[PDB]
């Protein structure tokens, strides 16, 4: 009774099929992928950030020249220079005039905002998707555990024990190479580590926050101080973190394709909708009822009354049941055409209790299999009129 | 569900439609059209006696 199921991957509306058990009574499932958070692999490449030029304060020497070595600070810029007569609260102090030099002096430096505010980017491979699936199984009637979905993993979480995919929609939403910010994710070309030209992004490139070692390619250009005094002309581009903040491109929680949400958080992208899941339960048996207790419906009819030609369960039948004891009946269409509502039914002795279904057929031609009885519940539906609300519990559009 | 329908003037008697809203119990009219007052445009020119 391993119940093997190819399932459409969708987030939100539970997927009722039926055990087939030869020999004892069928149960109906209620499979809700309340998630599809995916967590592919990656790697923190380099944060990015802006840069801040905390300047050292220069040398002034009165009278003759202060040679400059290249300090091993990120992107050292220093350059001497010469001809100043540096205006410092007494007038000018160096009493030389030409002689006068100045050794101005600049390092890039993470901001105090790189270890909070900064993009971060990634090579991203393809990792492994996740669920909270809930079930509402059978007569357990709850669990809500987190799965994976390569195709031998099971979770016993609550009495079933459930295997999923692996899926066949291998689109990774995430592009090889991933900025992210904050919780806006970018899936741009960054450039790399140790190569972003100035003014571009990564312009300063930290392995991490930690990291004392950069690559800080701003372009940053000393130039002398003016009219003998006292100051540091740092020429620089503004960081390419500035603008990625008013120049960038939109995210991909707003941009991605095949219906994803994102999170700064494990790196997941949730709730992506798209293709199929072979997903396969083995049930306890415990939980099955035998064939010989639960009611023999036979003889019975089915027809619509007012059938909906749409998303929300508009679609209803009600059903001549005929049953030969009383009580519970699950209830499914093995047909993908007619998605119902109501996964059980109650019964007394040969009754008539309506459902509420779902179809997209104009002539719903489905097959009704109340508790090892099958009819079909043909008939014809309405369109509706009122469509501007969140998405279908209906997903089985075909050729009609 | 918009319930559009043709409907003779004439002013002291219903006109007991039907809405034929797919999908949920039907509902019936009662258009009385109790009163047919007009009021056109006009313009007093002049007063006699």
């Amino acid at each position: 009774y391993e119940h093997t199921a190819v399932m459409p991957n969708k987030v939100g509306i539970p997927y009722k099929a039926l055990v087939e058990r030869p020999g004892y009574a069928p149960v109906h499932l209620q499979i809700q992928l309340v998630n599809t958070r995916i967590i592919p692999s990656t790697n923190l490449e380099y944060i990015t950030c802006k840069y801040k030029t905390k300047v050292p304060s220069p040398v002034v020497k009165c009278c003759g020249a202060t040679q400059c070595t290249s300090k091993p600070h990120p992107d050292y810029q220093c350059q001497v220079f010469t001809g100043v007569y540096p205006f410092m609260w007494g007038g000018a102090y160096c009493f030389c005039d030409t002689e006068n030099t100045q050794m101005s002096e600049a390092y890039v430096e993470r901001s105090e905002e790189c270890s909070i505010d900064h993009a971060k980017a990634y090579k991203v491979h393809t990792g492994t998707v996740q669920a909270m699936v809930n079930i509402t199984y059978g007569s357990v009637s709850w669990r809500s555990a987190d799965v994976y979905v390569n195709g031998e993993t099971p979770a016993k979480i609550g009495d079933a024990k459930l295997i999923i995919g692996p899926l066949s929609s291998a689109w990774s939403p995430f592009d090889n190479k991933v900025v992210v910010y904050g919780h806006e994710v970018y899936n741009y070309d960054f450039p790399e580590y140790g190569t972003g030209k100035a003014g571009s992004f990564g312009d300063l490139q930290s392995r991490t926050s930690t990291s004392n070692d950069l690559y800080a390619n701003t372009n940053l250009k000393l130039q002398r101080p003016q009219a003998g005094i006292v100051h540091t002309p740092f020429t620089q581009a503004p960081s390419g973190f500035e603008r990625w903040k008013r120049d960038k491109g939109a995210p991909l929680n707003d941009v991605a394709p095949f219906g994803c949400s994102i999170a700064l958080e494990p790196l997941r992208a949730e709730n992506c909708a798209v293709g199929s899941i072979p997903i396969s339960i083995d049930i306890p048996d415990a939980a099955f009822t035998r064939i010989s207790e639960t009611p023999t419906v036979s003889d019975l009819e089915c027809k619509i009354t007012e059938c909906t030609y749409a998303s929300d369960f508009g679609g209803i039948a009600t059903v001549a049941y005929k049953s030969s004891k009383a009580g519970n009946c699950p209830i499914h269409s093995p047909s993908g055409v007619a998605v119902i509502k109501e996964n059980d039914v109650t019964l007394a002795e040969s009754g008539s209790f309506t459902f509420h279904f779902s179809t997209a057929n104009i002539h719903p031609a489905f097959k009704l299999q109340v508790c090892t009885s099958a009819v079909t519940c043909k008939g014809d539906c309405k369109p509706p009129k009122d469509h501007i609300v969140d998405y279908p519990a209906q997903h089985t559009e075909s050729f009609t």
